């Protein structure tokens, strides 16, 4: 009577036949293949804007709450596995529901204050009931359990706005569309742009997984209704497992410094590395325009854009590093499970893109000093990128004025090379002062790095030829 109508559900759903780790897979953008550049010279330095294609791949389970999914997304709702969730706007199956048990994982909460039962889940009874669990939390634990924020966060390098919408989701479109990313300040090759998702989490609602398939629908609920409902093995049926509460912000970092460590820079500070002493990552950050977006902190604030430095970022993160407790969090992330068999889905975005790196290899010396007892001989080689009058890079194979004439004992020099030398190769002849071969290979090396400073020195006796391969920077 029941048990047969829970079975015929139960039967349906677990016959469904679908790739489980891809259905949920979205493909951008492919791109033929592309590798280029462009090189010039500015004092000092050797510039060079390359552009690449590149491609990303992102996965991800925990999936971002918006205004415009807000009102489809509580424990336990019954969601399709289709396009809606790909673009992060899922549409709620028209179906009654079966009771739903939620847990709570504030802090202090025992016996069974921590779950809730609702009978006929909405949008509107569950999240009740969830904020009225929270009211009880602050007037009874709030004063004396602490709630610090659980901090989830992921950056990227700007490079196009499809990449943005691969590993923050197709959302981040609108969303982040207040921070004014400008692509072309960095394929022009100014700015260096970056992107960070903050989710700060005091508490989450996961749904106990139900006992059956039949258990998230109301009783009377057939394989037909869901046939017709469009609930089959093309968009199969998922659930909101999780539903996490916090303070969500979405962060634009600018630089015009040309540095390749920025990310790891940007990283260090998140990473509780606060302020490193030194210089590295300090005088990186130091110039860096912070602009953010914020989700959670009060009603009415993805619009209020957020701007300063990068202290105005690290402010941002303490102020919400912990929960006030004045009253109930705002949903900002959740999880959705498969019906069948309750495991977490993931969304996949793959696209293609053009990366745009600017890069500037500096100018850089190589003092050579001779002071031993015998008779040495420097060679020296490099090649030397230029331009061609149709634009083209050319390479001129080019040695040292210096090769192979014979150095006395006081000897010194020094070559000095700009930006746009490479495959720098030193070769050091001593004399061994005899018959039947007089040269032996006192230091040879190949592809020496353009440093600011090097000294390759000399010393010692006819026997025992001694050398140094040292930085000074």
């Amino acid at each position: 009577n029941s048990e047969a109508a829970k079975k015929a559900l139960n039967d349906y759903i677990w016959g469904l036949q679908y790739d489980k780790l891809n259905i949920l897979t979205h493909q951008g953008e492919k791109l033929k293949n592309h590798s280029s550049r462009e090189a010039f010279h500015r004092p000092g330095e050797y510039v060079v804007i390359e552009k690449k294609k590149q491609s990303i791949s992102n996965a991800t389970s925990k999936l971002s709450v918006s205004s415009a999914n807000d009102d489809r997304i509580f424990p336990g709702a019954l969601l399709k596995a289709d396009q809606s969730l790909l673009e992060n706007l899922p549409t709620l199956i028209p179906v009654n529901r079966g009771k739903t048990t939620i847990s709570v994982n504030l802090p202090g909460l025992k016996n069974g204050e921590s779950n809730l039962t609702v009978e006929n889940p909405s949008n509107s009874t569950v999240r009740t009931a969830v904020n009225n669990l929270v009211e009880k939390w602050i007037q009874n634990y709030s004063k004396t359990h602490a709630v610090p924020a659980r901090m989830q966060y992921e950056s990227i390098s700007a490079q196009s706005m499809s990449q943005l919408q691969a590993k923050f989701g197709a959302d981040f479109s609108k969303v982040g569309a207040p921070l004014n990313v400008d692509f072309s300040s960095v394929h022009k090759g100014e700015k260096q742009v970056f992107i960070a998702n903050f989710r700060q989490v005091y508490y989450t609602a996961s749904v106990d997984s139900p006992n059956s398939p039949s258990a998230l629908f109301g009783s009377g609920i057939t394989p037909t209704d869901l046939i017709n409902r469009g609930v089959n093995s093309k968009t199969p049926p998922v659930y909101v497992s999780n539903v996490s509460y916090g303070r969500a912000m979405y962060v634009k970092f600018e630089t015009t410094s040309k540095s390749t460590k920025v990310q790891a820079a940007i990283d260090a500070v998140v990473k509780g590395a606060k302020l490193k002493a030194g210089t590295e990552y300090e005088n990186i950050l130091k110039n860096t325009k912070i602009t953010a977006v914020v989700l959670g902190g009060n009603p009415g604030e993805a619009s209020k854009v957020i701007t300063g430095n990068i202290d105005t970022l690290k402010d941002l993160i303490q102020k919400g590093s912990n929960f006030s407790a004045q009253s109930p969090a705002v949903p900002i992330s959740y999880t959705t499970s498969f019906v069948k068999d309750n495991s977490i889905a993931t969304i996949q975005n793959n696209t293609d893109y053009i990366e745009t790196k600017v890069t500037s290899y500096k100018d850089g010396a190589l003092t050579l000093n001779h002071d031993g007892a015998f008779v040495a001989r420097f060679y020296v080689y490099w090649e030397e990128l230029g331009h061609d009058a149709d634009g083209y890079e050319t390479i001129r194979s080019r040695s040292w004025s210096g090769n192979g004439y014979n150095r006395g004992a006081h000897y010194s020099t020094t070559l000095r090379f700009k930006g746009n030398v490479r495959n720098i190769r030193v070769k050091v002849l001593g004399a061994t002062g005899l018959a039947w071969e007089p040269w032996r290979l006192i230091y040879s090396k190949n592809d020496l790095p353009l440093v600011p400073q090097r000294n390759i020195s000399t010393w010692g006796t006819t026997l025992h030829p001694q050398f140094e391969d040292k930085v000074v920077k």
